[PDB]
DNA sequence: ACCTGTGACAAATTGCCCTCA
DNA sequence: TCTGAGGGCAATTTGTCACAG
DNA sequence: GACGGTAATT
DNA sequence: GTAATTACCG
């Protein structure tokens, strides 16, 4: 049964940009942090080919260029700025990858809480919908159901989605229902939504879903 | 002016393949 | 030989915007 | 490369 | 023939 990733509401609301590798790392690194210290973090090749169902040489290359794409990216806890590495990655031996994450990260990982087992997520490819399906989780049953109104303009300040998806009709066609597809097709959930309006302007989304 | 969706094009990402220390 | 670090790809997805209703 | 199987040399 | 350590090859 796939490792059980927890992590505080306050990160599965927080504003950042990861791409899906970066994502995928980032779970490791919280399952490290939280299994205790002082946040040297480290990563096998292999052992990451293995879980996500890559080659050594695919995985290799995920992880090497997530590692020199975090550099510079911030992470916003709502109104707080941090960085995520304050030490470029570096390999001691070769298939292994040492890493130093903020410290001060640290209590924000560990604490109103969310959690779902990895598996859930690691078939998934786009990485809002992994944002997505952790803001579902967040408010998740013990039997597998929920229902959430989500607004608009915080989903597009949280997850940092790009300018032309403040125009709805790009925000429906590439976001929304790309993302409700994936979940769908790839998680052990299944979702359905419907719109909230106010005058012409669509302003929130309602989210309900059960388990299969 | 506001809303919606679709058609196109560009930029990015994916899972591939090959090669050599 | 088995790893993994590089070097590439075509097909597909994602981000953007012009245009009609 | 890095590691271990296999022949080779004392 | 054996023993055992070793260069090296895959
Ligand atoms: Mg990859
Ligand atoms: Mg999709």
């Amino acid at each position: 049964n796939s490792p059980r990733i927890v992590q505080s509401n306050d990160l599965t609301e927080a504003a950042y940009s990861l791409s899906r590798d970066q994502k995928r790392m980032l779970y490791l690194f919280v399952d490290q942090i939280r299994k205790s210290h002082d946040g040297i973090c480290e990563i096998h090749v292999a052992k990451y080919a293995e879980i996500f169902g890559l080659t050594s040489a695919e995985a290799s290359k995920d992880i090497r260029q997530a590692l020199k794409s975090f550099a510079g990216k911030e992470v916003v806890f709502y109104y707080e700025s941090f960085p995520w590495f304050i030490k470029p990655a570096h390999s001691p031996s070769r298939g292994l990858y040492s890493v130093h994450i903020n410290p001060y990260l640290i209590p924000f990982f560990i604490g109103r809480f969310t959690q779902f087992r990895l598996s859930e997520t690691k078939e998934i490819t786009n990485p809002y919908a992994m944002r997505l399906y952790e803001s579902l989780c967040q408010y998740r049953k013990p039997d597998g159901s929920g229902i959430v109104s989500l607004k608009i303009d915080w989903i597009i300040e949280r997850y940092q989605l790009p300018q032309s998806y403040q125009r709805m009709p790009d925000f429906r066609r590439r976001f929304l229902q790309v993302c409700v597809n994936e979940i769908n097709s790839r998680t052990p959930m299944r979702l359905s939504y419907i719109e909230k309006k106010k005058g012409r302007q669509t302003t929130h989304i309602v989210f309900s879903f059960r388990d299969i």
